[PDB]
């Protein structure tokens, strides 16, 4: 493979400039807009991941519920 | 609390403040401390992952040889 054509369809999802931050634990006015989205549409969004969160948020036995609560705790 | 524990095992890697950077591609002056590991080095560190950037660096089907020119790529 070509190493910018690698970089073009994985490297740079990271490593580019400009690539969004993930919204903070506890910074409750960020969580409010991703919250209002509804949990179920933002735990199927951790499993196929976006932006810089990969697939499944790191978390390999995550269940639904664990994914909700972890939401749950960081929007507060 | 509900979320913690998963946060504390998963999430905090990118929710958290204070998250190490991804080295930016064609920052040459971040890159040089890196490349000077030795190339075989990182892509070994990329297959394992590394805070932020997960085991693979979300590329399936690299060999050793496609990473390398990845990191070649970012590198200048
Ligand atoms: C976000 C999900 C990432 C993707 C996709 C890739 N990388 Fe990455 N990388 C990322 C971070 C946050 C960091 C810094 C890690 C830290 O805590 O220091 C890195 C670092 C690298 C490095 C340097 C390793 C070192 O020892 O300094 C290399 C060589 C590297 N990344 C290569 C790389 C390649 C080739 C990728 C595409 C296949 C790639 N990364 C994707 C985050 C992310
Ligand atoms: C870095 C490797 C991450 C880990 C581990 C987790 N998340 Fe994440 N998340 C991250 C980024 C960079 C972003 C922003 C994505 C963007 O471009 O908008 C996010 C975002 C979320 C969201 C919001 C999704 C939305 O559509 O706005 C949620 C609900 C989320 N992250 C949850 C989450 C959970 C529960 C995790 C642990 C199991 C987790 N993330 C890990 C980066 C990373």
């Amino acid at each position: 493979q070509e190493g910018k054509a690698v970089y073009d369809k994985a490297c740079h999802i990271c490593h580019s400039m400009g690539v969004a931050g993930a919204p903070k634990a506890h910074d409750a006015a960020a969580w409010e807009p991703r919250i209002a989205q509804g949990l179920d549409t933002l735990v199927s969004t951790v499993k196929t991941g976006k932006g810089a969160m990969p697939p499944g948020g790191m978390c390999t036995d995550c269940t639904d519920e664990d994914y909700k609560s972890a939401i749950e705790y960081m929007s507060k």
